[PDB]
């Protein structure tokens, strides 16, 4: 019994197909890049207060303190929710009587603004926040909506699988593709705030689903050496990359209608694809479809220019190929023992944790000092040197101690940041930008961490399992940003905190670093 990496051997690891599929399927994740993150944009907040009639009879001295002040950063600024009464504020100015005069400021009743907000136009010229008004009372709707996406993420990630397995990589890769753009498209017609969010998370759905599709496919498809770079450089970068291109638009584009036309674009692009991505042949042999797989594979033996005679390519061994054993599927298996259990609930921990961390850190790029542009920019450019030392740390280094270093970087760059003083507010940034990059680099490394940390029979139900609690630390992520609000410091003291204490936690799990993969819950490694 031969297998099929090693009947289809004769097509080497790397030619002119390999190179397409490989730059093809990883180009297709650059949508994937900036629609995610697309909400920092989209749903940013500018600065408001209390709009005033212009039928008020107010004069200059009055027209110039209708709303009250507060301390900000030292200086001082309007209120963004109160606005002395209008009615008692007429009353007297219609009179004579001057502001600060006669009539002290600070006893002056205050009310919420009766007639809208005024939402500057310095920096946005329009978003939802400001399209809907919200704000103030309804400011908790704005991070409400980022999670729904999430929501949205989590739910594409489950039936995403059962549905490409039942249709087929591609089918279900271009279909979600085509659902995503044309969701996102569909919002620039939103009539509501609802309708808006539930496209929101039918746009996350299509953008996760169009995600593991591809993954799937570019991994089914390429080599044995090929596929690890594919899943661990390939997508990443691309993603950054799109991430990266996100801000540039954003610069030349600020009403939300249009940077949504804008974002779109790229997508129909990548529906000219069809005719040159090919199905998965080893799905197709999965399906019986033998002559369709043998199809695939004599042209792309054609491409590569290797001469393919019966003596080295025979297609009646590919009808009767070995197949592997399957892996259990009751989640009772990882919780009914000691070791796997502890280990299962430290790698939920840890997946949840990073995941927070990271799309807490991406979230958070509007509030930093400086030009949001620039800090957006930067946050998405420090991935790329992450991944990179990512996979050089797991080619060469243990996992432990890589991964406890990387979080341990993280963890404690965001807890000084309370100490820069405004004299040196840049070096904030500088350490926000240190800290996603830990962050991104331990993301980078748990995956394999815990691929080889589980046995191969229940290898796949623990990467799923710990994937779906990354997904729910994720949509946690963005309402970490709103506490904000309530203090300054406090979303940095938080997640340095967790980092801090999931570096430690993982230093009690074993090494898997120069020893062979277990077979089975028995075999499986110890923890310390
Ligand atoms: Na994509």
């Amino acid at each position: 019994m031969r297998d099929y990496d090693e009947v289809t051997a004769f097509l080497g690891e790397w030619g002119p197909f390999q190179r397409l599929i490989f730059f093809l399927l990883s180009a297709s994740i650059i949508p994937n890049g900036f629609t995610g993150l697309s909400s920092v944009f989209l749903i940013a907040t500018p600065e408001h207060r209390c709009r005033v009639p212009d039928a008020a009879n107010l004069s200059s001295a009055w027209r110039n303190h209708t709303v009250p002040l507060r301390l900000r950063d030292g200086r001082e600024v309007p209120h963004s929710c109160r606005r002395y009464r209008l009615a008692t504020i007429a009353n007297f100015s219609a009179l004579g009587l001057e502001p600060g005069r006669d009539v002290d400021l600070g006893q002056l009743e205050q009310e919420s603004c009766l007639d809208g907000w005024e939402f500057s136009q310095d920096v946005y010229l329009s978003t939802i926040v400001t399209e809907w008004n919200l704000v103030c009372e309804d400011d908790w709707k704005a991070p409400l909506t980022i999670s729904l996406f999430f929501v949205g993420v989590l739910l594409g990630s489950f039936i995403s699988g059962q549905l490409s397995d039942r249709f087929g990589r591609k089918n279900v890769l271009f279909v979600t593709m085509g659902m995503q753009t044309g969701f996102s498209f569909l919002q620039i017609f939103s009539k509501n705030f609802e309708m808006f969010v539930v496209l929101f998370v039918l746009v996350g759905m299509g953008q996760i689903s169009n995600y593991v599709a591809a993954f799937v496919l570019g991994t089914e498809i390429l080599g044995k050496s090929v596929r690890i770079i594919f899943s661990t450089l390939g997508v990443c970068i691309f993603y950054a990359f799109g991430y990266m291109v996100l801000p540039l638009f954003a610069y030349f584009i600020r009403d939300w209608r249009m940077l949504l036309v804008a974002l779109t674009m790229p997508g129909v692009l990548c529906v000219a694809l069809w005719w040159f991505i090919p199905e998965s042949p080893r799905w197709l042999i999965s399906q019986g479809r033998f002559e369709e797989a043998e199809v695939i594979i004599r042209k792309a033996a054609k491409a590569n220019g290797i001469v393919v005679p019966s003596t080295i390519f025979d297609p009646s061994e590919l009808q009767d190929l070995s197949s592997k054993k399957q892996q259990s599927h009751n989640i009772l298996d990882l919780l009914r023992t000691w070791n796997i259990r502890m280990v299962t609930i430290m790698s939920i921990m840890l997946w949840m944790t990073i995941s927070v961390g990271y799309f807490g850190l991406s979230l958070d790029t509007p509030n930093l000092h400086g030009d949001i542009f620039v800090n957006c920019f930067l946050s998405a450019m420090v991935e790329v040197p992450a991944y990179v030392l990512a996979w050089l740390l797991l080619q060469y280094l243990p996992r432990r101690y890589s991964m406890a270093t990387a979080l341990f970087l993280g963890g404690s760059v965001l807890l000084f940041m309370q100490l820069v003083p405004p004299d040196l507010y840049y070096l904030a940034t500088v350490l926000v930008m240190v800290g996603k990059f830990g962050v991104t680099a331990a993301f980078s490394m748990v995956y394999v961490y815990t691929a080889e940390l589980y046995p191969t029979v229940v290898r796949n139900m623990g990467v799923g399992v710990s994937s779906t609690a990354s997904r729910l630390g994720s949509i946690l992520s963005p309402y970490f940003v709103y506490l904000g609000a309530y203090d300054r410091f406090l979303p940095y003291i938080l997640m340095g905190s967790l980092t801090i204490l999931t570096a430690i936690l993982t230093l009690f799990l074993p090494e898997s670093f120069g020893t062979p993969l277990p077979d089975t819950i028995d075999q499986m490694l110890r923890v310390k």
